[PDB]
């Protein structure tokens, strides 16, 4: 019921598990987000996402403000009602999609302008039309607009990228604010950039936190850098964020990758023929599965692996059915959410590096 | 709980309703079957095609045949099991798509051998091959496997291939007969052919009674001869057949033409942007719908119309995202069950020739 409350409910070195509340429900942390796309979590119904065990899915934000449109969305109710999903949603900012599926992007200190990858329509995102869009969407959490780094970056290139982000995160944080309705009900996350640069990470945290946000992610990674990379980064990256408030690591959702990352601090995550297991991933295509009538997982609890064999898998992915897709994806969601309370459920037991240690040795076996 | 019972509970006119019993459960008659292509009726759950009220799937025998193959099924415990469908189910002969979408056939007396449309590997189809094919994928209801006849059709190739039609009957009911297991748990259904000329569906149909099949289908029409002919047909072709057996009507499922030929004395239907409403289809990619807030069909039942909007599904299907196919195949499913239930309701009401009338004038107004 408040607009947004997070709690830390218990903690093992950098890692902690807790809730954010939210008027549309409560978040279980550390987080993983299923992702929407063009208003649907591809191949399920929002029932079937939330059966998964998701309490929140991401919306991006860069296809729907092309198909079908933000105007239409909020003129039809809203996202939530639109997909029939009534929980929270995160929304990305869009840049990021933009600057990866667009064309003719034109950066300035306004904005991007740019043409959809679809058609050839002109469009423009600006700090402030993007808060629009999210609020047109009717999300509820908030993402600031910023500039990405490419990697590897130079240190100017990083640093002039950074600031510029800071910038844009100023303009986030008013244009949000100035509007009521979304200011209430709404929350807003900034973004750190900075590459891998740590005096640059430092002083985008110190920006952020001095405009002050409802929570924080960990931008620019997950870009081409790899993971021992990405973890040296983050060591030094999450603790200059405010503590009290939640971190989430765009664009990482392998499953050591998760693990690692909620060793350092992380407590939020998106969706990034392959079916994990807790033995590591398989491709169901692979012919040694053709007459296999086990499960996916043997011990995965979804629908999926209750129902169906690898065997069908194998013959509906090979087949190019439809069912595949379906029973594919409920089973790999289902299975990050599994991961998600495993590693919820460990940390509040005080267990959790033993929980990584096992993981780690069963998966990569 | 018998192998098969059919009991007609009331009539009107030419119209039957009633019952199939079988070992894996009742069917309502009259039927429509959904079909299941390649072990999967496209884009849903097997729990989602029960849901809308189906008794019964038609498995198409070709593709299985082809992907995954017959042996392979039955030594992973058969179809029933590897699709997740316990509920009866009619397989095709194989026949009918062998000759549509297989290459380099050649046929002859014994049968057809042909080379898939997927790959180049030799293949061969005879009624013996067939029946055989259709107990190892542990089929409720065989169909023999017949000649199909071109439309148009001359008299001569018409007699000729209803002639080849009735010996490959007689060696159908033969192979079925000497296979104890599926003699025991199964039903083997005849097709009457003779083209659109009476005294040839004249001969078959006492043909195939001299033989004798737990239900009668009639084959060889929707193949282009319309519907004022194909009703003109059925006037005199439908009487022909046994009254105490099913009747199933082959590749017919346009809800009028289903109506006229439940009014003409069949029993038995299958699966043929389109969405069935009782005012008509609509074609749900027209822009007319982008904002309209109305669930697909204003009356229907479905969890579809229950849930999401003409704007959502039209958004989803012109996106081309797998969700729209899963939300439009459940909903026109359940209409065509909806249909037939309002069909076996007025049957047993006697109220038919009304519900036909009816229906008609707000389909087509
Ligand atoms: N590179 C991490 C990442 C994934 N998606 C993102 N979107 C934006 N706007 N910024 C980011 O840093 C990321
Ligand atoms: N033309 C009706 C039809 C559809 N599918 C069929 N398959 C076979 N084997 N014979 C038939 O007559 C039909
Ligand atoms: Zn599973
Ligand atoms: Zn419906």
């Amino acid at each position: 019921r408040p607009r947004f409350s997070f709690s830390i409910a218990a903690r093992e070195g950098k890692a902690r598990t807790g809730t954010i509340e939210m008027k549309r429900g409560v978040i279980r942390t550390p987080a993983f987000m299923p992702v929407g796309t063009a208003a649907t979590v591809k191949a399920l119904k929002p029932e079937t996402v939330r059966a998964t065990g998701a309490d929140i899915i991401l919306g991006n934000t860069y296809h729907l403000m092309l198909r079908p449109g933000a105007e239409r969305i909020a003129k039809l109710g809203g996202l939530h009602s639109f997909m029939g999903w009534d929980r929270p949603i995160l929304t990305d900012s869009g840049g990021y999609q933009v600057m990866s599926l667009s064309s003719l992007t034109k950066q300035s200190e306004e904005g991007v302008t740019f043409k959809s990858h679809l058609d050839g329509s002109r469009h423009m995102l600006s700090p402030e039309r993007s808060i629009e869009i999210q609020h047109l969407l009717g999300s509820d959490i908030v993402m600031a607009f910023d500039e990405c780094t490419p990697y590897p970056a130079t240190p100017s290139r990083a640093a002039s990228s950074m600031e510029r982000s800071m910038r844009w995160a100023k303009r986030s944080r008013d244009a949000f604010d100035s509007r009521k309705e979304q200011a209430e009900n709404a929350a807003l996350f900034g973004i750190q950039q900075g590459s891998v640069f740590e005096n640059l990470r430092q002083q985008s945290a110190d920006a952020l936190a001095e405009i002050g946000f409802d929570g924080y992610a960990v931008g620019g990674l997950a870009v081409g850098e790899g993971q021992d990379e990405m973890f040296r980064v983050l060591d030094f990256s999450v603790p200059m964020l405010p503590d009290d408030k939640p971190h989430y690591l765009m664009g990482v959702g392998k499953p050591d990758d998760i693990v690692g990352a909620v060793e350092r601090g992380i407590d939020m995550f998106e969706c990034v023929g392959q079916a994990f297991t807790w033995d590591g991933p398989i491709n169901i295509r692979n012919a040694r599965f053709s007459e296999d009538l086990k499960p996916l997982d043997s011990e995965c609890h979804c629908a999926v692996c209750q129902k169906w064999s690898r065997a069908y898998i194998h013959h509906l992915i090979r087949a190019g059915e439809i069912l595949g897709a379906m029973l594919m994806t409920e089973h790999n969601i289902a299975f990050y959410q599994q991961l998600m309370q495993k590693i919820r459920d460990s940390i509040s037991e005080g267990r959790f590096s033993q929980f990584a240690q096992d993981f780690r040795a069963r998966y990569f076996a």
